[PDB]
């Protein structure tokens, strides 16, 4: 695919819509995330253009996947990232100097700095972007004012130059938000607040997933297939309120209500709808119709056709040669959902690259007894120490392509990264031979405030020398979201090889969380804190406390000190999220 | 359906496009003929509106088939006639006083009157509308100037008030044009002149039918299914030239070229595409999907769904329960035509009401021997005379719901219309009994210049007292088009009951045309003229010489005088087209 931009170039004619962006680089993000845009043309600040046309971001589509390039000064053009195998971010950390980004201003308070005003926007339910008047701003009245804004689109309605002011976006999509995510989904309930948009959805999960990526949507009501009024079946009503919460909880059958999870975006599927919808036909515009052997292959044909957004495989009785209908609409959704016409429908997987790789589905395997097997806990690594002899030293978790999360105390009297060897995808320690391949560590980042395990801060990152080619054997686990701080995890597991004594086959064990004060009562001498967590009723130093919640695995804890019944104490990973992100980029 | 307009009413929001029309009444025609418009809002001349918004005709669509009505002064709103069972005209005879209708001006010559300037526009290959500067127009230079115009749309690009000028449309769609229609369709031939538009068509007939109703299209090239370049299969290229003719005849296989038949519109199918296209899938936007027993019923489900423009029935092996896909696009055509996916496709018949009823298909029957049978020649009437006794007097042809075309000489010593009785749908004269129903004549319009049969002008209209409910038994025949003057008819027939001696069963006879000078040589004493035609090698006074050409029956002649081999002489109906239309409206 083509990621790089085009200096002084305009794509002639394929317009869908026009928005305002601070830069072409973010124009490209808008295009990538909009359901039809394939190419675009940003207009930079320039003498050769009037100020009203600056910051214009024209989203475009073409049947051929491209358009005519004509020369224009200060026109930056580009392609979307839909066509790409590399992952997709959505997080713009830029503070734009002298840029006044207009929207509906709704709070206007004082702030120490642009950084604090960004933290405020990010932590707010409504904020899309901010403008911060610096201390050098002439009007004393307006000096240090942090005004938060929102628009229909997430995009500013205008962009103008205004010296001594800095604008910037919300970092909710950088996993930096302290906002609580309400995952509670309310059956037989409707909400009646502001209806800002509507889509047709096959079910409420998809309805909620759509709410999450829609910038104006804070919560929703889905009117199900079995809903009485036919005109409203499969209707996903995207809603907002001035409070941020829904005004009232009206009971009603066959309807289903919930919240945006914008703040937990990085740990949830959002753009990745992988299910198939049986005896279901998605109505849209027809891209193509091809012979296909199964619904699964139909989805592939869609995924690999860039303009395709959803499909309906009509199965062949007769012979094995169904018809695969590749479809699209203006909004990524079907215009109508029919049941009872025998179709098998779903969506493009071309989207799942927009999702965090740690949210991809778990491969069904016969997790038998309490002995693990290949692929089962593929985030687990075994940390080897070359010195004295090559031996297992610690457990660790893949959380990145180049990053291991583990315990700081594992590195007591480790004088360089160069004695360390990280093995992935390992069942048996016995499997490890001299010829075996491993990742070498390049850097050990220990928390600068770490002293002792039983004190706080027992957390470490290994930056690997080479990156991991992800596989069923080797995959990352998600960090818990700062918004998920009150989630009650009830499916928690520890894994590792016993570390003293050690075992060969990777062991596994479902174990229960225990509350920080039920833990404190059973341990005195040093204080258990908010930055720790407990469980018990095993594994190694550095190993994961992995909790499964809503089909996704979370790295809730790192094994710190067992002391043993007295429960294991773990580093509370959630409390080190800023830190992990700060250090990893 | 709703035909009547709405005073001071605007339909809020469903905009497709915006054009300029002289009046709301013609706005309604534009809407009816545009492939998506269902409702609209015209803006009349008014103090309460600025002059730039006058004559605005906003074409609108709605998923529900209507929109919100809000009050506005000088906004006229209405619905299309798509929803209607009554026939549809397209012919606006209005001369708009003080109205300057802007377009590309291309000829600018002098003219005696507005009527003559309209006749000139009508007779011209390129003309959509005209403006005529009256003799009272101040600038002496511009006084009496008849300027012809065209636009992309057939619609003027602007409308402005300009005192002492009159504007008006072409009457090509009133069957008033003297322009020759080139029906010759050129196999393995392309044209290379100006490409003004393109559509996907299943075959070249449809391609040509689309050219005919497209105002900018004078001729076309169709690139067939078997065309080498896949990107251009089923491509219907709508073309024009400054000459009006195609520049050159480039040979090339699998391509097929032809002309607009705009001038012969009233005798040809144009909007009525009644065929089914097998192993053919029409791509468009999906309106609905329903269970259906056959392709024929699928077409019905489309026809009766007003937004549906075309369809694809996928047949059930298995059971009798296919899937009928109701579809639509922006232009009435499929966006792509796929072969080989097993679909049966075609178009809405909701269109055929736009076609002249005399173009509807002939019902297959076993036309046996030379004795007719029920339904065979359903335009034929038997003219009875009540006096002395009730007896067959003349043959006649239904050409309207309330009109019979026949011979002037039939009415020798007929003192009132009240002795006349018109019977339709009659095989046997014996079938006629006292209880039998008939149409009473209200008026006998004889050509004022008629003297004697063997002189000219032997033509008469019967205006009936009640109108004919059309049926397989009773249907009209088309007048020949003034543009079809050089058509060589080779499938001509006379029908009637022998009128002297007479027969009971309706007789039929294929007979050959004979040239006017091959006729003149075999008849002297009075002159055969351009306004007569001959045939021979039978029927009554007043009866039809019916010629079948391109699947359509034409009333080429009325039986005037046999004199018998010496051939029959007929009134040459083509030469009395202005007259028939003048008298019938
Ligand atoms: C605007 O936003 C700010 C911060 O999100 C709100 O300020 C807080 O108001 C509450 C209520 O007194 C206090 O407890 C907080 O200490 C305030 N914070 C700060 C930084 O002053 C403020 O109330 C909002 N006001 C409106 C309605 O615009
Ligand atoms: C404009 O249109 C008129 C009529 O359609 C053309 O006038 C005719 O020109 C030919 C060529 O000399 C004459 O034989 C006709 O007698 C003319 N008719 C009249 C009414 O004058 C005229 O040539 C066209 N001219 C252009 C190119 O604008
Ligand atoms: C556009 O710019 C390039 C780079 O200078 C030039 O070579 C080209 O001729 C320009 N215009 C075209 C191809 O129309
Ligand atoms: C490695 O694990 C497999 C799977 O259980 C086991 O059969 C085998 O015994 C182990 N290796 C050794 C040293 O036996
Ligand atoms: C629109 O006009 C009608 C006719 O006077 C009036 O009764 C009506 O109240 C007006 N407006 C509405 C219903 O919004
Ligand atoms: C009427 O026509 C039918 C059809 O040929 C014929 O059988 C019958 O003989 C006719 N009527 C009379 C008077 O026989
Ligand atoms: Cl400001
Ligand atoms: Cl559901
Ligand atoms: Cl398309
Ligand atoms: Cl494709
Ligand atoms: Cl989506
Ligand atoms: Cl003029
Ligand atoms: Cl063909
Ligand atoms: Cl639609
Ligand atoms: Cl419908
Ligand atoms: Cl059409």
């Amino acid at each position: 695919c083509v990621t790089q931009l085009l200096k002084d170039t305009c794509f002639e004619g394929g317009d869908i819509t026009t928005v305002f962006t601070p830069s072409a680089k973010y124009c490209q993000v808008v295009c990538t995330y909009h359901p039809r845009c394939l190419l675009f043309t940003f207009t930079a600040e320039s003498p050769s253009e009037d100020p009203t046309r600056w910051f214009t971001c024209v989203l475009k589509d073409s049947v051929t996947e491209t358009l005519p390039r004509v020369n224009r000064t200060a026109a930056i053009s580009g392609y979307s990232f839909k066509q790409c195998s590399h992952q997709i971010s959505a997080c713009n950390k830029d503070i734009y100097v002298d840029l006044d980004m207009k929207g509906i201003n709704y709070n206007s308070s004082v702030a120490k700095s642009a950084q604090e005003c960004q933290e405020r926007c990010t932590d707010d339910v409504h904020c899309h972007f901010f403008t911060y008047a610096t201390r050098q701003f002439p009007s004393l009245e307006h000096r240090n004012i942090c005004l938060l804004k929102h628009t229909q689109t997430g995009t500013p309605t205008r962009i103008t130059k205004l010296d001594k002011v800095v604008s910037g976006f919300s970092l909710k999509s950088c996993a930096l938000s302290n906002l609580a995510c309400i995952r509670d989904i309310f059956p037989n309930t409707v909400f009646a607040d502001s209806n800002i948009d509507s889509v047709m959805a096959p079910d409420a999960f998809v309805c909620g997933r759509i709410c999450t990526h829609h910038p104006g949507c804070l919560f929703f009501t889905f009117f199900s297939q079995e809903w009485p009024k036919e005109s409203q079946r499969n209707l996903c009503l995207l809603k907002t309120s001035e409070s941020g919460l829904p005004s009232t909880r009206i009971k009603k059958s066959k309807a289903l209500s919930g919240f945006s999870l914008q703040s937990c975006r990085h740990s949830i599927p959002v753009f990745c709808h992988s299910s198939f919808y049986h005896d279901t036909d998605f109505l849209g515009e027809e891209l193509d119709i091809v012979a296909a052997k199964s619904h699964e292959a139909c989805q592939k044909l869609c995924t690999n056709a860039v303009r395709c957004q959803f499909f309906t495989y009509t199965p062949a009785c007769n012979e094995g040669k169904g018809k695969c209908y590749l479809k699209l609409s203006s909004n990524g959704s079907p215009t109508k959902i029919l049941h009872g016409r025998g179709g098998i429908s779903g969506y493009t997987l071309r989207l799942c690259k927009m999702d965090n790789e740690c949210t991809t589905k778990i491969k069904p395997r016969i997790v038998g007894g309490t002995a693990s097997v290949r692929g089962e806990w593929p985030w687990q690594v075994t940390l080897h120490t070359t010195s004295p002899t090559q031996r297992h030293l610690c457990g660790g978790s893949i959380i990145g392509n180049q990053w291991i999360l583990t315990a700081a105390h594992c590195f007591y009297g480790v004088e360089s990264p160069k004695i360390l060897r990280v093995y992935s995808g390992i069942l048996n320690q016995s499997e490890i031979k001299e010829d075996t391949s491993f990742f070498g560590v390049q850097e050990i980042i220990i928390h600068d405030q770490y002293k002792m395990a039983e004190s706080g801060y027992d957390i470490a990152l290994l930056k690997l020398e080479t990156t991991v080619n992800y596989t069923d054997s080797q995959r990352p686990i998600c960090l818990p979201s700062k918004g998920d701080r009150n989630v009650i995890y009830t499916d928690c597991w520890v894994t590792g090889w016993g570390y003293d004594k050690i075992q060969n086959t990777l062991q596994k064990a479902k174990i229960p969380l225990v509350t920080n004060e039920e833990c404190q009562k059973r341990y005195r001498g040093h204080k258990i804190t908010h930055k720790m967590i407990c469980a018990g009723y095993k594994g190694d130093s550095g190993g994961p406390l992995s909790c499964k919640h809503n089909e996704v695995w979370h790295l809730v804890g790192i094994t710190s000190w067992g002391e043993g019944e007295r429960p294991g104490v773990y580093t509370n990973v959630v409390e080190y999220v800023d830190w992990i992100l700060e250090k990893t980029q």
